[PDB]
């Protein structure tokens, strides 16, 4: 079912290993067209999470900015954007340090 596939992908994105994170991202992109309104919004949040944990901050930011245009009152999405911003800001500083 779709709920079990999501839970599997969710756990992959929270895994301690980067192979799993990348797999979970792939599975999440597969689930996305088959999803209801609410499901897709969930998938997108964890796609931004997974990309953030992989240091793919520009992709993470792309997803979270869309989520915020769809659900502007989503405080969890606001927090994740804040974190992505902080990470990219510091990465830029370190690049020329
Ligand atoms: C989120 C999490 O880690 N849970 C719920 C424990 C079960 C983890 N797995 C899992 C991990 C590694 C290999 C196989 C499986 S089977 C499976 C199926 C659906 C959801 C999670 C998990």
């Amino acid at each position: 079912s779709k709920s079990d596939q999501f839970e599997y992908a969710w756990c992959l994105v929270r895994s301690k290993y980067n192979d799993d994170i990348r797999k979970g991202i792939v599975l999440l992109e597969e689930l996305l067209p088959k999803g209801s309104k609410e499901e897709q919004r969930d998938y997108v949040f964890y796609l931004a999470v997974g990309n953030y944990r992989l240091k793919e901050y520009e992709k993470a930011l792309k997803y979270v900015r869309g989520l915020l245009q769809t659900e502007p009152q989503n405080n969890q999405a606001k927090e994740l954007e804040r974190l992505i911003d902080k990470a990219m800001k510091k990465d830029g500083l370190l690049e020329v340090l």
